[PDB]
């Protein structure tokens, strides 16, 4: 007899990592809203990570990010236009520096979303990591207002949690935005207010840093008569609440018994 | 010796059909503009294919579509709300009937794009087919104007052919739109004006047919104070110009030597 219910050739079946899944969904959501995804480098200079974003040194505000400083010659970090740049190297503490790199290399109006791995010197536990992911958002152009930032997050919530979903905005501080704000979303199933990220209207000094670097590079100013909003949200926190994952350390853990569990969600 | 440059296990490598590729790119382009993709049935009733779209019978305008009529009992065609519907069956001669199905099942404002296989009784040659594909576009809502239709096509052209690309609109006739129009795009490489499809502001009678079917079904009217634009473009013509394909008959031909050639473009 030709047993048809017998195991067939053991061809391998692949899968995508949960962060890749979460990031993808997040990118899909924003693509539908007109956002384009671009990435930045993990090793940045203090200039892009801090100074260009209105976060000076010995600044009590620079303590909001526990930085990993680097050392070593021979490494050539290129700027927005491929040009080699200088400054104390570090691991970006957020994706925000990409806001600056992009703006000097392009012209408004535009919509970008920049995903990426970030690093912060912290003790890795159940809900904390030294290595995680963020997703930046940047929309610049004439007449761009905070009403648009609120509109963006509102669409994010709807797409993420359904029609019974809602967002709340509260003032908060960031050197690169003003007005500044933190936003939370209403997750119906969990019946809880989830804090997703921060945002605001691009700070006046950011545009100045951008155009200053531009002239210093030969390009003409492109940000004097425009405004914009930016936002940044943590990927793991969201991936966890969405795939029901208890420990954030698994993401980098490597357990196949763990990763394999997302072959379904592709 | 362990020859490392020797052929490895012959694992199969798949691929996607050129129309799937073209359709995907077209859907990606419109998703970025806020459009969502929904499909309709290939076997339609005269009501959705013609009557609901202001194309009555014995109408000199109904001759713009060479219809394939069908026969046979036992077949149960369901309407927008799953309800069984009646009328002379046929193979849709375009995707347009989906405009009607969607509108009765949802509420404005929205943006849809409906891809799909269509059929027309014609002699299949080098640049003609009885079985091809179209991509519909429908955007409805308060204050929606033709300026938006032109804006849509403009973005389509840019995304498809680059910044040196441009679109031209000329009046043309369609029973389901008014104003009516045909649009062509400027393809820089070929230095020629390509005619892509037709479009216009949803015809007043279409909205009426929609709301009439709605009440006849218990739903409340939803299209009395809105306007909208619609467009439809041929997929093969575009796929051909874009992948440099000479004969439109290949698509359905089945030659692996042909299909295999698009494993690259995924
Ligand atoms: N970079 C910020 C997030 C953020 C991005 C953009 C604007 C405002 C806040 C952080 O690490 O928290
Ligand atoms: N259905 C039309 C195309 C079209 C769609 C929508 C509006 C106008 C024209 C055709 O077959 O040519």
């Amino acid at each position: 007899r030709v047993d048809v219910s017998l195991p067939g050739a053991s061809l391998f079946s692949g899968g995508l990592h949960p962060i890749t899944l979460m990031e993808r969904e997040l990118v899909e959501i924003f693509r539908a809203l007109g956002y384009q995804a671009v990435e930045g480098p993990e090793v940045e200079s203090e200039f892009f990570n801090f100074d260009a974003l209105n976060i000076p040194e010995h600044h009590p505000a620079r303590d909001m990010w526990d930085t990993f400083w680097l050392t070593g010659e021979g490494f050539r970090l290129e700027g927005p236009l491929g040009e080699e740049v200088e400054g104390r190297l570090l691991l970006r503490t957020h994706t925000s520096p990409m806001q600056v790199r992009y703006m000097v290399a392009h012209t408004p109006p535009f919509r970008i979303v920049v995903p990426g791995r970030v690093f912060r010197f912290e003790q890795t536990d159940a809900t904390h990591e030294a290595v995680f992911h963020q997703l930046e958002g940047l929309v610049v152009g004439e007449g761009i207002a905070m009403a648009h930032l609120k509109g963006a997050i509102y669409e994010l919530a709807q797409a993420l949690f359904g029609p019974d979903s809602k967002v709340r905005f509260q003032p908060v501080y960031f050197p690169f935005v003003e007005p500044g704000a933190q936003f939370a979303v209403w997750w119906p199933e969990g019946g809880k207010w989830l804090e997703l990220g921060g945002a605001g209207m691009v700070h006046p000094k950011v545009f100045q840093a951008v155009d200053a670097y531009r002239e210093r590079l030969g390009l003409p100013p492109a940000y004097r008569g425009v405004t914009g909003f930016a936002f940044g949200l943590g990927v793991e926190r969201l991936a966890m609440l969405r795939y029901g994952i208890p420990d954030i350390r698994y993401f980098f853990g490597g357990r196949l018994k763990f990763l394999e569990q997302f072959k379904g969600v592709l």
